[PDB]
């Protein structure tokens, strides 16, 4: 009751970051990013502490065909972690099993693409193959195209399930690759706009394909998630989550 | 602590329903259904009384230009009642105002018509204006179309929000409007399986445009919620609710 938090989080720009520091540094004190600045605000205001440590399997979370889940939401799952505080979106099927905090920041689906196509929309990429796409293993994003009824989706995820190397480790492989080879790369919208403002040849193609938010995570029936909800909810009121927001995003400008 | 829980409710087949008698009923005993058994089910398990009453407003609840709620969802913000017993949609819009237990069952939103259409898709109705299309007024169908930046929905909800007769007040006054006009009704995917196994003459038009639970509603920071989701998850491993909504949906069949 007193103990220090146990918080999953993987590594995540501009959220979850390595701090820059000519020593090495250990404990809480390698991380810095808008999700670290949260955590800080909550743990001062609801007066508790906290060890972070990474996820190892460096997931979000997925369930197998099994059920059997992996990434942070199993870390959740197990009780092996009080809290994963990163961009983790709350969805159906992970509420299934896990619980979040009321909604920290909204955000949607979108295209993560190189400047200059045709391609306006997911309908362009869907009827194509010379644009290769994907998304992030093991994600939010992934399950989502896994689970459509709607066409265009359906195909996109027909597509994606077939080719290997379609689905990408993390957000950072699947940057790279947009910037290395023809694919498109099935993003979270908040993210597209930090990189799009650094990575002046990429843009987002198209417009939201859902809204949904990211959220603390806490397995099933945790006694600080309430809290959680209420300090977040305050925050809101004031303003302070989209002041800490501009704060991790402003920045590079574009020709 | 062990004072009677206020649950807030509204009629709607076959979760909450007035049940039939020659005599007049009050109090609890005047409601059955599957949200009804649900709800008996969870107050044996964790020793909880409860009186129920319906929202005056007769709606789920929806967020005004001004952020102002109403239906069952201002019911908890106010803290009228405890819970929210009925089939509430669990929605990203809604969790930064209300909390939810998990998920107690999985639906979509589709298409209510009548047989014979050549309409098979959101698609084909968005693109005519002689087949009249609408939803629930206030509630999470209604909230999505709204929020939708996918071009189809875009179109759909132009047009239902220039129609003042388009939003229904419940789904019982759309199911008659598909009966006795040409006018297709957006209805979540679980009432549509026990509307058209009863009027034979209706059918689903198309698929799920989304996936999404039901869940018990709670005031943010309740705390009875964690206990009912874990009651909840309890059932399900035995496949209860699986049970429950045989017993609900199951009957009538068809030529
Ligand atoms: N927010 C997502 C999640 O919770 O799974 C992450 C971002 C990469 C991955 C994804 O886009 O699916
Ligand atoms: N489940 C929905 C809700 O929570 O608002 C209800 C069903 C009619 C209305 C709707 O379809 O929007
Ligand atoms: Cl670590
Ligand atoms: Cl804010
Ligand atoms: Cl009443
Ligand atoms: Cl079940
Ligand atoms: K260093
Ligand atoms: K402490
Ligand atoms: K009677
Ligand atoms: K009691």
């Amino acid at each position: 009751t007193n103990r220090s938090l146990i918080v999953t989080t993987l590594l995540e720009e501009p959220f979850v970051m390595f701090r820059k520091s000519d020593r090495t540094l250990y404990g809480n004190d390698r991380f810095e990013g808008y999700c670290i600045d949260l955590l800080k605000e909550l743990a001062h205001i609801l007066g508790f502490s906290y060890e972070i440590r990474l996820v190892e399997d460096g997931k979000y979370g997925a369930q197998d065909d099994k059920g059997q889940w992996n990434g942070m939401v199993k870390e959740l799952i197990d009780h092996k972690a009080d809290l994963a505080v990163a961009p983790l979106t709350i969805t159906h099927v992970r509420e299934k099993a896990i619980d979040f905090s009321k909604p920290f920041m909204t955000l949607g689906v979108s295209i993560l693409y190189r400047k200059g196509t045709p391609i306006d929309s997911a309908d362009d990429l869907a009827k194509q193959t010379k644009i290769e796409y994907g998304a992030v293993k093991d994600g939010a994003t992934m399950t989502f195209f896994k689970k459509s009824k709607i066409s265009t989706f359906e195909k996109m995820w027909a597509f994606m399930s077939s080719k290997p190397s379609a689905l990408v480790k993390n957000n950072e492989e699947g940057i790279q690759r947009t910037l290395t080879a023809d694919y498109a790369l099935l993003m979270e919208s908040t993210t597209i706009e930090y990189i799009t403002q650094r990575n002046c040849n990429l843009t987002q193609i198209g417009g939201l394909i859902d809204s949904k938010g990211y959220g603390i995570g806490t397995p099933m029936g945790s006694p600080y998630r309430d809290k959680i909800t209420i300090a977040i909810l305050q925050l809101q009121e004031e303003d302070k989550l989209h002041i800490m927001k501009e704060k991790w995003w402003r920045g590079s400008g574009c020709p």
